[PDB]
């Protein structure tokens, strides 16, 4: 072949986009990671997407996890093996000794074993393969060494027989050896790498494809997540910045603000709402979703502070009855501690949701409530997922942050999400004559043009008041003003 | 079968919530850390549980502890195994060694075992197994290799008996390796990590489903605690968000204040009392509870600071007789130094301490004081903790909290409990002629309207009151107001 | 028995409270640690205790140790070991090579021993056991595996003749594993590990009872300090909110200054005295001290920035003569570096000192002295224990501290020692006219009206003068005044 290596998608979400392609074919791949990280998975499910998809039939190799189960466990994500083992378009060939036998024993049954998995090819002419647990074949008496040979062994016939493999291995060192022999490292084209690293007890799976050889790939973890749908991995790198644009208008739902943005804020932008606690954010999001739910066009708020019922309650004071819009399902209302799940299991929930629903808006109450206890970048890298897909997907989005001190916030955001959004309304108190005011403005819209003035607004069983603004006064952005009470020109 | 994997209910508290129903049945779930962890009890609770809440008889193997001792000492969670034992609903299967050496029966080892607990088994319709400590058994001269075909050949025996088992291991990094050769985290089906983390002088016991083969689980590591009613998970992050919330009020104590409040605290919310030392928060506290023990309602004041003799005496001195509270059965001062407890035990003395006495009220002098020592990561997931269940069980609490700075004190916490609050007040100091004056505030009142106005916060004998508002100066919070008047 | 646990007390200081009750019975307890940690002077205090207090005699076997050695270290304690010996009360069962040459005598190992060992617990009825370095006895060509074994063996004979014993092992690492193979920690029914952290130049030894088999112990290590009497540990957290409360109030010294607290300091109140460097703490303190002696009442005055005639200097051009107090018994002046003593054991050197003068009072001058290369949290809880003491022990007790910046420390403390104090007073500058002016003022009393006002103070010959406050001024707080004109 005078042509450049040829790759193989694996359907694995996210996979394919790591690897400019998917495992190469004809070519053997290795796959390892501790002892939970997936692959068992990533093989069979690596199987399974061919034949549902190409029918290329697979032949998966077991060596520890007797065939029975490896089935009995499959069925977690939707998958009777069982069927495409009577379809002959997989066979699961086991390999695990039974509860008894000899020894020394060594390459004695490798140079059988590949007479048997020529077998499963030849018959079941397979394209396809997963060994799984490679490792706990040497484990029985050898050394580096004596690793590196049984292996090439394998691989060597795999290629030579033209199939596409994967290869299970287990570490105990995340961010260490590649393989308990740091051996098969350099006996593989391709090494992908699995990590479930713990953290401040909380645990982030990644993936991370090393080396593919001859080609170009995604160079570094990339966090993936295991579901009731197999591994999916967010490649929150990949994804361009081929963003829509659209001019068109939404009522933020507040028509005195809608003004105050030259018309309103656009179907292709991230609005952003700041301020300290209890500035009016939760409630500019519900006059944000009700706004879209009142055009009869579905939408979902996601709350991480308040919760299901006092959502309502607080909303109901505001007047607006959420309650006739869950009914006229034009707005659902998702909800969870942020501390249920890893900015994985969110960033997904947030997108999963979105394809139940078929938004049109989209707010999340609180960003800085999910900020909570996760790491600087984890979070950035957080807000881009979201920013994103709500982005190109034509979804408005509105985000509510907490600048975590009042009367001096001197910066809109605290993250640096300020330089990723379209429109910057920030929510501020002001000490006027001894007493908290109010204070909206929109401080950015990259498209329209807004108002530039800081105008204070009370809050009332009516919603939001946007008055008049601080004409008379002074440093009155710090939130501790100083009147002019200038006496005129003097006569 | 074509279903998915069904799971036993361990019956720990809140294990089967981590495990997302319990142990994958038939199947063998391990359960390794460094000694002193809790594993045997675990493994032990694992049986008494299952033949006392579902009657499975229970096969309890142990290979170094004696059963006398392992019926003795389970009689520290007031658990009879004797009584167990006595009626065939559990069977010590005592592998325990024999202080006669003898070498050669090393052998004899898994194979000859098998049999004997299957037999065992069988004798009893045994459906849950829990063998301890099978890493002393190999404590002969085996290697890494050795071990997993030794394991390869004892899990696979019991996972035929079509038994559920439990494998307690050992190890010694705290981090490091799960389990002694790792070996047992790529064998087993079911890995359980049972830590015991210094981290500071303190240690926090945790657990973590590391990973169980076929189905799902709550990753990461959660906390727990071991007490005579057994070990005690609080998975801080499986609570749902679905707090009863209605529009009730009960009256803060304080006259002027309900006022300010648009009426009132709503019944069904947490208030937090923020503000530089000495400005009013403990006062605000005893005032809280004199009130439910007025509508002869019960409450607890968790102090954290003063001792019930010297707090009776603040109130004496303020004017509610605490010292009455205390027998019209109408008040639970606890008292304790937040260093008497990690943070985990204490959510769990509260937790306990309410279900105790039902109270309407439930007041945390100085959360401060908690927060004291631990990291600001691990004091966020107390409050949550508490911030939570406080509200699911429609009990109003009062968090004080005190600003490590007094005046220009421009964010409410720098904790930032802010956000996980619901109702906001807020105290500090005002020079005013040279002389430092209190001032009240209600921030923030989710469900209702409240005053903005920040008023002048006078403390006496005779209570709390609040006067007027500073209404003529500018930079009030400042610490420092310059005094301005304009009039024609 | 259907019960719980049967403990056995050890009348360690502080130990028995650790462990909730003391050592499970009949059990074996081992103590591990790295060199120089206190595991002999633990385990023969145990025995010497069980002696002692409760006429239980015991058995010491010791591996390497002579046995004259054993007696002659213990005096260090002022313990006659020897003499217990003479009276068949504990007997020193001696397992130590022979300073010769022989590899052919030990064949019959443990076995052997054993009997020795279970024949001297019935020949001296002893109660108590305490093994003495088990790994320098296999410390001869052992795997992980050889010891379990050899070892349960010992352990399981003891148990039987229902001994209840402390197996006492080395470690390397501090924070490593707990003993040195990495299996006593399993054999052992209990593990008490010692360690002797070393972090700055500094060392501090801390003990933790890891596990007690069965039964309830506090979680987490203890600091503790080998003394002549032997090992005493603190678990500050072991001691309850539960100190004697009172309204009875007591002078400051300054007649004036008692006026604005509403009549006097409480006494069974904790007072804190802040303030940049050079604002009169020290006049307070002093004043303070000195005003417990005019009653005629014992008064304890730690100093650890100035000496003692630096101290009875100034304390005279002060006027009050601090020499007359010494004489008459009525005062007592320590003085001593930070550097000079681990906290804990200060912390201990106070309680003592308080145990033998027996205060009314006490001065601690300067906290934030004894904060210096200490932690933040390592010094929150040298406070805890100093305050929560002279609480439950009803003593009036006047602390000092620095705000590390002069005029608008924009806090009272750095360490945040407040919320833990009851009185907090605060002497601060301020610059009015191009003079550097004092101001002192009451921050916070708890159970009382004191005055809300920020008073200018003048220091002189007689002492400290209160004056009115700074009306017609602006921000007084942050050091720079604004006279409005
Ligand atoms: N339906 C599911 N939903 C969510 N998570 C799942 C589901 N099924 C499995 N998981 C998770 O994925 C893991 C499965 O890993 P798997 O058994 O496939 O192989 P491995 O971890 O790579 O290797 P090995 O388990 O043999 O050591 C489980 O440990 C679990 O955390
Ligand atoms: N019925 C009402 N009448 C008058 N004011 C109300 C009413 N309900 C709520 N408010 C006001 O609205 C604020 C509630 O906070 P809000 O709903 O704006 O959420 P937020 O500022 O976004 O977030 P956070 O929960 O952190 O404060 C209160 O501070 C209060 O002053
Ligand atoms: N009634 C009780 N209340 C509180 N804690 C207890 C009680 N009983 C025992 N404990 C604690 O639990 C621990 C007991 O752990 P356990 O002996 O059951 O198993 P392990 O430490 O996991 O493994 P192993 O002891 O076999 O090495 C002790 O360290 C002790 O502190
Ligand atoms: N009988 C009383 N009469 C007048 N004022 C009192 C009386 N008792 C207490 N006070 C005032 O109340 C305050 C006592 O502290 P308080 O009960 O308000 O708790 P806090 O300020 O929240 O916390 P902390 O006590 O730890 O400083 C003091 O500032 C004092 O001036
Ligand atoms: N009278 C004493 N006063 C203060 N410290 C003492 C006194 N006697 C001994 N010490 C200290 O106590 C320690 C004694 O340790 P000990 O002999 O008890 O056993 P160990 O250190 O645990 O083990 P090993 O000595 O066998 O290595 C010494 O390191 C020493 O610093
Ligand atoms: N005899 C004296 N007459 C007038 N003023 C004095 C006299 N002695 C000291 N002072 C004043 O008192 C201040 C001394 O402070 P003092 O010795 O009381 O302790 P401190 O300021 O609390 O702590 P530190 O000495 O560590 O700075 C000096 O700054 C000075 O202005
Ligand atoms: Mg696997
Ligand atoms: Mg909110
Ligand atoms: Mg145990
Ligand atoms: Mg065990
Ligand atoms: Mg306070
Ligand atoms: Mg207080
Ligand atoms: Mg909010
Ligand atoms: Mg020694
Ligand atoms: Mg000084
Ligand atoms: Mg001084």
């Amino acid at each position: 072949e005078h042509q450049a290596i040829a790759k193989m998608r694996t359907m694995i979400e996210g996979f394919d986009d790591i690897s400019h392609g998917g495992l190469p074919i004809g070519r053997s791949t290795l796959v390892s990671g501790t002892s939970g990280t997936g692959k068992t998975l990533f093989s069979i499910q690596f199987l399974y997407n061919g034949i549902i998809e190409f029918d290329e039939p697979g032949v998966f190799v077991t060596f520890e996890e007797t065939p029975q189960d490896i089935i009995k466990n499959a069925r977690s994500f939707g998958w009777d093996l069982a069927k495409l083992v009577d379809e002959g378009k997989l066979f699961i060939l086991d390999a695990s000794p039974d509860p008894e036998g000899q020894e020394v024993v060594g390459g004695f049954d490798l140079s059988a074993l590949i007479e048997r998995i020529n077998y499963a090819i030849q018959k079941y002419r397979a394209r396809r393969v997963s060994i799984d647990s490679v490792t706990s074949v040497f484990q029985q008496y050898d050394a580096s060494s004596v690793v590196r040979r049984e292996l090439f062994r394998l691989v060597a016939r795999l290629k030579q027989i033209g199939a596409t493999t994967v290869m299970t291995t287990e570490r105990i060192e995340e961010y260490g050896p590649i393989a308990r022999y740091g051996v098969e490292e350099f006996v593989s084209d391709n090494v992908v790498i699995l990590r479930n690293v713990l953290e401040g007890e909380r645990r982030r799976r990644t993936l991370e494809i090393l080396k593919l050889r001859g080609t170009s790939h995604m160079k570094g973890e990339y966090p993936f997540t295991i579901t009731d749908h197999g591994i999916n991995i967010f490649p929150l790198g990949a994804m361009r910045l081929t963003q829509r644009s659209s001019n068109v208008r939404v009522s933020s739902g507040v028509v005195r603000l809608d003004e105050m943005c030259g018309g309103g804020f656009f179907k292709d932008s991230i609005i952003l709402a700041t301020g300290a606690t209890g500035t009016g954010k939760t409630l500019l999001v519900s006059r944000f979703v009700e706004n879209a739910c009142a055009n009869k066009e579905r939408a979902i708020l996601f709350a991480y502070e308040e919760s299901r019922a006092q959502l309502l309650r607080n909303a109901y004071s505001w007047g607006m009855d959420f309650e006739e819009m869950e009914r006229q399902n034009l707005l659902k209302i998702v909800c969870a501690y942020p501390e249920s799940a890893g900015l994985e299991d969110h960033l997904q929930i947030i997108k999963s949701e979105i394809n139940d629903f078929k938004p049109a808006r989209i707010a999340i109450d609180s960003l800085s409530a999910l900020a909570r206890g996760v790491s600087n970048n984890a979070f950035r890298q957080f807000v881009i997922g979201v920013t994103g897909y709500a982005k190109q997907e034509e979804i408005t989005g509105l985000f509510t942050n907490t600048s975590d001190q009042f009367m001096g916030a001197h910066s809109i955001n605290d993250s640096h999400i300020s330089t990723i959004t379209d429109t910057i309304i920030l929510l501020q108190y002001v000490e006027i004559r001894g007493e908290m005011s109010r204070a909206i403005n929109v401080f950015k819209m990259r498209g329209s043009w807004h108002d530039k003035a800081i105008r204070e607004f009370m809050i009332s069983d009516k919603g939001p008041d946007i008055k008049d603004s601080f004409r008379n006064f002074e440093r009155i952005i710090s939130g501790s003003p100083t009147r002019i009470t200038v006496d005129e020109k003097s006569e």
